């Protein structure tokens, strides 16, 4: 039994709930949250920018110090950092981005990294200004983690056109 309210349940492991993942992760404070990280680690927009936001920009100060000490990610990478007053860790995941020509199939990669976390707080990676299909983005990710996954998607109509559309 875990502290998530309000998810429908997809499969055995998904669950997806029109949230905000930001207000999700202050009142789970969940072990895992996920951010739509890039590879420099710059978290200036989407959800990216509106976690660190949400930490003061301490999330920027410590991803700097990252890449200073080990480099840029690989696309559909991670690394594992402080979840800071948002979770107790926060994967930073990179998902291709559509719009820099990332290829798509390394979407399936950057789900992969799901899998080494019991129960994780996700957006749909890869979706919003990364510029993939999130409908797309939802079937990688239900036929790529096995693991405890509660997917917080942030617009209602998309929210509703994700389930609406799930198969
Ligand atoms: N307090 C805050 O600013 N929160 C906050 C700000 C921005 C985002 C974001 O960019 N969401 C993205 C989006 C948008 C529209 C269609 C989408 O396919 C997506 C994918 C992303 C998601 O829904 O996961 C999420 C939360």
């Amino acid at each position: 039994v875990n502290s998530f309210s309000g998810y429908l349940k997809l499969t055995d492991n998904v669950y997806i709930k029109n949230a905000d993942i930001v207000e999700e992760a202050k009142k789970v404070k969940p072990t895992v949250v996920v951010n739509a990280a890039n590879v420099y680690l710059k978290h200036g927009g989407g959800v990216a920018g509106a976690l660190n936001k949400a930490t003061n920009n301490a999330m920027q100060v410590e991803s700097d110090d990252y890449i200073a000490t080990n480099g840029p990610l690989k696309v559909g990478g991670s690394c594992v950092l402080s979840g800071h007053n948002l979770a107790k860790h926060c994967l930073h995941v990179v998902g291709p981005n559509v719009n820099k020509g990332e290829d798509i199939q390394l979407l399936k990669s950057a789900y992969e990294n799901f899998n080494q976390h019991e129960v994780l707080l996700a957006p749909l990676l890869s979706a919003g200004i990364f510029g993939a299909d999130p409908i797309h983005s939802l079937r990688v990710c239900v036929d790529t983690v096995r693991t405890n996954v509660y997917l917080a998607v942030f617009d209602k109509n998309l929210y509703d056109k994700l389930v609406s559309s799930f198969l």
